[PDB]
């Protein structure tokens, strides 16, 4: 009696919602779709592939489209020798965890802190005297509470052998340029630094790229366990045709034009971190010192292989797709006051941001955008577009935290801040909000940092914005242009 | 000539499926949509801001709709002091882990399971003596087989200094609860508890709110190290018009009536628990006693600018919304069986339950809804409507994890039970079942608890019941009303 | 003025997604559904349940669709006491951390390469010489840099009390084979190991099954602790129907079959590992040797009313519904070298494979997938069409690491590997790709496995290969058929 | 020492240039060539019944 009076319990408002019905829950219906099949085809470089070099590949023409893209790379397991036992000692440098740069960059913004007799006290004395002039500099700077001394004295229990490992997540550290280019043109160009970012917002819960790039979140036991054999890495290239099935790159439509990606690799100084400053890195298989011909790379490229009545379609009719393009603004820092001045073009969806100190960047920690000790290095920023705050000044967290949690599907455990004009950044189909940057005369991202960033040990520290905006790509008689 | 083969072996059933194909994976299709702009504006409150007070702001009309809504929070850093080296040591009582009631209330269930002189025994023979007692407790109650002695001793290492905290996840505990007017009618209604509960089931994984509402996990070190510093928070207000784009209120449509948001404050005493009960509670840059007007907050909102166009056409007819409202039911429990009689209206989506101790409130920790040692509070709950079972007795794991797993995007980390009537409860803007509480003489959830729950120490436990239920909201000649 | 200027700078190209736009972000718009409501009930078997026997239930017809199934299971607690001190110590025998039959195998692999007198060594030396034998197996068998001693000798600090528990993932376990049948025909059929295959690649971040199947991510210290108590586990069977909403299974449509569900059981020796190989197991409660008769299981389905019209409609045309039914060939693998000829059938979507150890089954590890010292058991595979290659040889990480990434919602946790024909094999209503294996002649899975796999001591070790594949139900008259 | 960089490679193709009657007529219908294509069975011993 109960669930029938309920089903007859309609009103005026009821009409809105349920009168014509063209929708029920207890039949599925299903749409049908034409013949494809899904083929993963891995090609050689065209060039060699080396470290520090630039290399290219032409991607072959195996089926009618292309999909996914990834950069598969083999890297050598690394073994450590003493110098004075190598009958060849000379070797690039590498940095070196008895030289910690860093940790000398956090010490030297404490140094007017320190009370009595550093230079004449004993290491333990030196580690005591270091923490209280920490909680002395960060109530001075931050009006912090001063932590026990104990709390501070984190040893990272560090293995008692020699060792060497890959930076972390090198995958995409290797990567510091890649270049998508049909008929010589770029179509699109990715960054190392941008790679990583998109990773920290878009990279869904349990699909992380955490083995396939050789990511460990900052756990240095698993880089050292995973480097002492051979890694093989699938770092996957975020082209617009590999975001949705819709905009898969029509090979068959751009029959004319070569398709190339185009690859700048990491320096080999770089990617390596040792124990100690006098060893010599080791290919651990051929037993020779590790050199920059010992970087191998190919692209495994997914084709899509159609029916040939929509093989046919296409090739008549591929018509326009919608991208996403990413720009870039690179900046040095040497003040607490930053301004960058985004020279941006197109509709801009959102931009993201991110510093690196220079000690970070030197101790071999490429990914690590934190401040000084670990702390945030923004204070806050502000927006202006034509000398008009667009977004007034925000604290770092609502940069950080607020964006990622109204636009992204991840927030970043890294010191990465975001910010969308559009609704959905991540629908690659749907536009959802933009802002034309070639319609604005000046568009300004003013940052307030931390204290003492940008000063002394850390002068030339990194500001990285980079900017996602819509173009269209038009396929016409076998071309395909921006 | 595989590929071609399988393109060519259709039959009668793949027509229902492919036959006239309106869709294609080999070219994307976009659609265009209409110009906006979203814009960030944090706005103060318009009475005082203080703990265990209520505060209200009006909402500016700064665009044409409004989106996202965020309660930003300021709290001071915490240090402490002896109350014998203060000149003023009147300070509210707070929670202190040397008087742990929640330890207390525990150990007072297992005393008649002692054997031995208690009594006078030594601290350690006495912890020996409570961990044998909860054996025998267990064993008698549950018919548990024994843990060893060992795994039941966990010292939780606290560090051996002074200190203070903001309780788990304090930007929820903050708001008592939250009001959302509209022309002094009030729309909706949203609670700490509910709050909390939403963010368990609904909280998606790599999106969790954790640092923008003080949440850890329940790791007191790492609260600890947070409320040394000012903390600045970003609380979700998740009302309907939070959920989704297409339900944006529309300011525009309703100019004649005064968009509030009033809030109820947690009072100071419950905010903070310190590790010893002689200890003063200071602001750690101002070193004053802490007290009610150091509360700082103000509401972050996101505003919507329409083209005129747009503009245009919701003043004209923004027609109606379907919203989703809360309701509540919260009780006393002094007893292991428990009937709640639900008088909520409407069609009701679902509804949470959960349970608190009194100790666990009173230990500062007021979102751990566990019952005695940790266990599950309830051992089954029924659902009936006008006297005939609607959920027949069903374990507590089936309400907990059965019904998060069928309707939520997260299952709980704590003792949070749901029941769901829609098939998708998290979709704001598709109906997809309900049950209308306003045709229902009679809704009992009854409750079987386990042993001794309500009794002696942890008299006066609550209850809560939250239920999401569908209203609409109408907007007409500049007014809007339910 | 920049804002309107925005609206006002369209071209010819904004055309394509702007004109005519048929959607707005500042409206809410909402469709109406017809009433119903879902009842979640619980039945019994209509066999009796036991451990290594088969048992069937018929599923009542309490509504008019079957949407959600859940196999409830009851486990009794253990606890354990010595032979010498039982009163009947004949019991089936069960798996032994004193004899690591899984660690003996690993140890067999690497006796060739240990250097000195193993036989008369102490068992601190013993270890010792295991672990530079391992270093040395490693170095030899895949150029392997050696780890240090110390990192190897990871002691698993196991209690030092006597204890039996239920195996890691028991309501996977449990579950050898379950047949879902209609009208006396299989419609469909599920195994353990596919049930964990289908969660490590499909399982969702936040909602993984972990409490609800018994799964500790390999904790053995919180398999103990849940084993000490009686465990109710809700194990989701995930036929076609449990997938959306719209694929419901229309009992009113098909009134004149019987719906079954047949659950062949796991033996008892194999769900329980113990601590020393001279305990009895007993039942917590009942403090009698564990049985065979102390498995518990009902099923409790969710049951969906309709209004009457729905109903009617459904009763006069349910139509057909597009299911996923899985194939499985199962193989003992006895070289490195293994080539499985899959006899699939269908429109095959997907497939997914693994390997197991036979000395991780004997050691009750069930669900363990790696190879020899935790290793990747494959080294490389093929995938051949009429002898012809349909996927050039990759290794492991590109079927384990790069399937998953582009076809699942999450990377498996151990080395499952997959390959996907289907764009999105997770979409239960739209068709997106298959490979017809009912056409091919030979479909071959070639695969190349670490050096001594299925050699000596893991002779007859175990290759898994299911498949996902479309089929058609058809409802007609009352009756039920594919 | 030898190292995999010492293999050296090159392609020799012997071209055909047809008179640009045959050439032309060719070009608008070179119609269909039969073709012989290799197929490969690889597989593992083990034992002496294969």
């Amino acid at each position: 009696a109960g669930s029938l009076t309920q089903l007859l319990a309609t009103g005026s408002m009821d009409a809105a919602l349920t009168q014509n019905a063209t929708r029920t829950f207890w039949k599925s219906s299903y749409q049908k779709h034409s013949l494809f099949a899904l083929e993963s085809i891995n090609q050689p470089f065209t060039t060699q592939v080396q470290f520090g070099a630039e290399s290219h590949i032409t991607v072959n023409r195996q089926g009618d489209l292309l999909s996914w893209m990834y950069l598969k790379i083999v890297l050598p397991g690394l073994k450590v020798q003493n110098q004075a036992d190598t009958v060849q000692p000379t070797q690039q440098s590498f940095a070196s965890l008895d030289n910690d740069v860093a940790a000398q960059a956090d010490v030297s913004h404490v140094l007017p802190y320190i009370e009595g007799a550093y230079t004449e006290a004993s290491l333990n004395t030196k580690e005591q005297l270091i923490a209280e002039a920490k909680n002395s500099y960060e109530a001075a700077k931050y009006n912090a509470a001063p932590l026990p001394v104990a709390a501070q004295m984190q040893s990272t229990e560090m293995p008692d052998f020699d060792y060497a490992y890959w930076t972390e997540a090198i995958g995409f550290h290797l990567i510091k340029r890649a270049e998508f280019k049909v008929g010589g043109a770029t179509i699109d160009t990715i960054w190392s630094e941008l790679l990583f970012a998109m990773e920290e917002l878009m990279g869904r819960a349990g699909r992380r790229l955490t083995e396939t790039i050789g990511r460990t979140l900052r756990r240095p036991t698993e880089l050292m366990k995973a480097s002492r054999q051979e890694q093989i890495l699938y770092v996957p290239l975020p082209w617009y045709f590999t975001k949705h099935p819709s905009l898969a790159f029509p090979l068959v439509a751009a029959t004319y034009h070569n398709i190339q990606l185009w690859v700048q690799w990491a320096q080999l100084n770089s990617c390596i971190i040792k124990s100690r400053s006098n060893l010599v890195v080791l290919h651990a298989e051929r037993n020779v010192p590790i050199s920059d011909d010992h970087l191998r790379a190919s692209l495994e490229c997914t084709y899509v292989h159609l029916e040939a009545a929509e093989r046919d379609a296409l090739t008549a009719n591929a018509g326009t797709q919608l991208i996403v393009q990413h720009q870039a603004h690179l900046q040095q820092v040497s003040s607490n006051n930053v301004t960058a001045r985004l020279n941006f073009n197109f509709p801009v969806l959102e931009f993201y941001y991110f510093l690196r100190r220079k000690a970070n960047k030197d101790a071999g920690d490429h990914f690590n955008f934190s401040g000084i000790g670990g702390r945030d290095p923004v204070v806050s920023a502000e927006l202006l577009f034509n000398n008009t705050a667009r977004v007034t000044q925000k604290p770092a967290v609502w940069w950080r935290a607020v964006q990622a949690l109204q636009f992204h599907s991840s927030a970043p455990l890294t010191n990465i801040y975001s910010y969308s004009f559009s609704l959905s950044p991540e629908d690659p189909i749907t536009p959802s909000g933009s802002a034309n940057f070639s319609r604005l005369d000046s568009v300004e991202l003013a940052l307030t940092l931390q204290d003492d960033f940008g000063a002394a040990h850390d002068a030339n520290s990194e500001l990285f914005v980079f900017a996602r905006s819509y173009n269209i790509l038009k396929f016409t008689n076998g071309l395909a242009g921006l």
